[PDB]
């Protein structure tokens, strides 16, 4: 009379966080140069998708190498009512990561122009590197689209300081990615929510620096809902790294 046992790997554990909140969703997780995949949908792996605010880590890049801004550049808010009274601020490229603030990377990618952009999009060769002729948008509703293993790629390959742009460059906008530090662990990344286009796309891509110096790199993607809060993708992400035992 002795009862069965269910036992949870984190493989089964990621799987069902996703299924709680009712949508697909994938997490990549590299490091060491091997990658693996948790979550409910493992196809969205190597589905294209819509970086949204993603790829801001990326016009950042590009900005600064071509010195269209530097870092301590003040972008003033010039009066138009913004998306949220927060972003109604002046505010530095590194302020406007955080936020999300898209009025400021709008800016940015005006001044990098849209023949400068393409050139450097297809040099980097991120996602399909198609940004088509609106400049201000191409990366929340098209044509830019990339893969969740493109993007833990790319942000890994940002994290070691091994992507195709000067060394100063690349560590002044990791230093616009950090979310948290304790306990001698470092999280860096950037969120990314498509919201106008349908399906939704949700993103969070980043890396976990460890006491030790490893770099964990991370791009979860998920199908969001108007009705989910947007710290779902943070909430979905630390059970997961915590299951995983990366933090």
């Amino acid at each position: 009379e002795t009862p069965s046992q269910i036992v949870q790997g984190h493989n089964q554990v990621i799987h069902q966080y996703f299924d709680e909140k009712n949508t697909s969703g994938v997490l990549v997780i590299q490091t060491d140069k091997k990658i693996n995949l948790y979550g409910n949908a493992l196809s969205r792996a190597n589905t294209e998708y819509v970086p949204a605010s993603t790829f801001k880590m990326l016009n950042a890049l590009i900005g600064l190498e071509n010195q269209k801004t530097d870092i301590n550049e003040i972008f003033k808010w010039k009066g138009e009512k913004r998306s949220f009274t927060a972003w109604e601020k002046d505010m530095t490229l590194g302020e406007a990561m955080k936020l999300s603030a898209v009025p400021v990377y709008q800016e940015l990618a005006r001044r990098i122009g849209l023949d400068l952009m393409q050139k450097e999009v297809k040099r980097i060769g991120f996602g399909n590197a198609e940004i088509g002729q609106q400049v201000d948008n191409f990366w929340l509703v098209g044509p830019l689209k990339v893969t969740p293993i493109q993007e833990v790629e790319f942000v890994s390959q940002l994290a070691h300081t091994q992507l195709p742009f000067s060394e100063k460059v690349q560590a002044n906008v990791k230093n616009m990615l950090l979310l948290e530090e304790s306990n001698g662990y470092k999280i860096f990344g950037k969120t990314g929510w498509a919201m106008d286009i349908k399906p939704q796309v949700g993103w969070l891509t980043g890396w976990v620096e460890q006491p030790d110096g490893k770099i964990v790199a991370f791009a979860l993607n998920m199908e969001m809902r108007s009705e989910m809060p947007a710290s779902i993708r943070n909430e979905l992400l630390m059970k997961s790294l915590k299951q995983l035992n990366i933090i």
